[PDB]
């Protein structure tokens, strides 16, 4: 119930800009009853990868009746299978793929998900019901790659807390949580200044980035702290547009008495509603901790800094998890264009 | 406030059921004064003040004070054990180049004088920090008082009163090192999480289980950070047989009976941790301040731990009744340091 009002406005505004997503894992029953739901409900145009009498006979056998107008694509016949071999090869045979190996792997429903989008075919991609974070990631990050002005992803939590005087009404977003385990100084500005753009995208947020440390302007010098204030500096001058401050500790960042005392005229501290991890240590720790000890809602991970977006569901998701992130890889695509 | 007050309340009455003796070096400053007044009201434990008698009188008188007449006042000028607290100091500090003439400053700074009153027996714990920093109190408690058996490494930890009953103790879990160290090695990691454990038992009554917190829980996720928690985790039950202590485990394994189940199975820990070991202090630093402010939980310390006799560090926005907890808790460590 927290963070229900947001993603109803989400799935809205998914509605008012539909955008193409392809469901590589086109057998899974909780894949399929949520398209269906999606389909009923206008909020994307779905993309099914998988033969396509199995994909229809699974439709018809789980009763489900909104599936008729979503496109099936059969991974060993289809009128774009050569076209995106080439692609697949311009892209990847430099790097030791062979055509032999191309015309095998472009068969993988994934990798044939990634050239759909990779080649304007479809704006979007969810998978991971059946397959491994990595079987996932690794194709997106083969094919799709990331943004322009950057190198790196990253994973974002919509965190909802029950304390509303923090962030925008209790939401902050916090990064990066699920990828990168020591990021150097350039990739935490990267990360940075994709969870800001993450935040207006999805949270309709303007952000205020906090890069947290164990110190404060200064109060606590020591060689980690060093590459956070590197990080705050890259992320300021790769995007003079956004709020970005740093380094501060997370009661400087949150409290706004704290914030006047160690980190006067900051236009974050005091009132930030994005949160910079230094490490995967604290993102993975912390967010785990305020979920838990905090009875927060945590969303995500959500992959960010792809040139189109690739997420990554988990082999537990309910098909109302599986809903809401395709309705966020939707607000994500429209922000990638 | 309310989540603490429970066991706040058990501590203040075991202090007051084996009266410990409390050095007060900032014996001048009136958060300080007005809690030692109400500590020996209520019995809690005997005071030692450190100033000049007839100004530290005076200022008693000045904030209207009447519990205070019996507390003992030591002038670091002029009192009966200057020569062996000097002698003393000499003693501990010689091989690392003191000089006589620099130990008879030194035994007139209320912080030194105050460790050596500890160090030599004539009290059990000391407490400053309103109007010191951290490492002008820190520095002579490591000098002159120095660690206790088996262990280097005195670390911070926290009593974190959460709104979450049913993790921890009804809620509460220890945390460290969240204010010392800033990279602890695995020896150092090992050391934190049997003190955090002891701290547990002594203070809050805990059957302490220890989760070693990472990104990874037993090899999901490898990684040369992950390794130091896992030899860290080794090195801690050799050290600690009698203490249950797990890791590497992620914060949702630690506390969570159906994450336990899926990724930490026949862990005696995982499911059930009520103290957690943080790799480093970023993590533990960041990690106890959000949990403190969207969580809303109650954050109580930094506790110091690792010492051969209790020193604790106050703010130096600390309230009267924060001093008064934590001459409390002090009283509580070395009630376990003397068992
Ligand atoms: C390794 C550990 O288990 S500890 C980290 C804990 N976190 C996780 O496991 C979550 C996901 N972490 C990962 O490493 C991802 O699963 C993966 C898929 C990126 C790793 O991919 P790998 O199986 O290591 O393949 P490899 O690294 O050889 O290749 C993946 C491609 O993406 C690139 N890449 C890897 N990580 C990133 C990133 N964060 N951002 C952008 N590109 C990346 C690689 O350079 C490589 O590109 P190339 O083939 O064009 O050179
Ligand atoms: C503040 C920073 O720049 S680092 C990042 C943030 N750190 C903090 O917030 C924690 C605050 N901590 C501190 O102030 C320090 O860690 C201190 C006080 C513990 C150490 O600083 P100093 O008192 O200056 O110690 P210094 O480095 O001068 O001397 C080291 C001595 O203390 C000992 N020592 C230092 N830290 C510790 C510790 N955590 N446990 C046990 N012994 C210690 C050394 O072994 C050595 O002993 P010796 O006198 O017999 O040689």
């Amino acid at each position: 119930p927290l963070g229900s009002d947001l993603i109803q406005d989400v799935i809205r505004r998914a509605q008012e800009n539909k955008q193409r997503i392809v469901l590589p894992e086109g057998l899974e029953p909780r894949t399929l009853e949520a398209a269906d739901r999606l389909m009923a409900d206008k909020v994307v145009n779905i993309i099914l990868i998988g033969n396509v009498d199995s994909v229809k006979a699974k439709v018809a056998e789980l009763g489900l009746k909104n599936l008729d107008e979503a496109v099936i694509i059969d991974p060993n016949n289809h009128p774009k299978k050569q076209q995106y071999t080439d692609l697949l090869l311009q892209i990847r045979q430099k790097k030791g793929l062979t055509p032999e190996k191309a015309a095998e792997l472009v068969e993988n429903p994934l990798y044939l998900g990634c050239l759909i989008v990779k080649s304007g075919d479809a704006d979007g991609l969810i998978a991971g019901a059946q397959n491994t974070t990595g079987d996932v990631l690794r194709p997106a990050l083969q094919v799709i790659k990331t943004a322009p002005g950057m190198t790196s992803v990253s994973g974002t939590f919509l965190l909802f807390t029950k304390a509303k005087e923090y962030g925008k009404d209790g939401l902050l977003l916090v990064a990066d949580c699920a990828v990168i385990p020591n990021p150097t100084a350039d990739e935490l500005a990267q990360i940075a200044v994709a969870t800001a753009r993450t935040a207006k995208a999805i949270a309709d947020i303007e952000p205020r980035v906090a890069m947290l440390s164990f110190s404060t302007k200064g109060s606590a010098k020591h060689e980690m702290t060093d590459k956070v204030v590197e990080a705050t500096r890259m992320a300021q001058e790769m995007a003079p547009d956004l709020l970005i401050d740093g380094e501060m500790q997370a009661d400087a960042a949150l409290v706004e008495r704290v914030a006047a005392l160690k980190a006067p005229g900051s236009n974050v501290a005091g009132k930030a509603n994005v949160l910079v991890f230094p490490t995967l240590e604290v993102g993975n720790i912390a967010y785990k901790l305020v979920e838990r000890l905090g009875h927060a809602e945590a969303v995500g991970p959500i992959l960010q800094g792809m040139a189109a977006p690739v997420n990554d569901l988990s082999r537990g998701c309910s098909v109302e998890d599986i809903y809401r992130m395709v309705a966020i890889t939707a607000n994500q695509a429209i922000a990638a264009k």
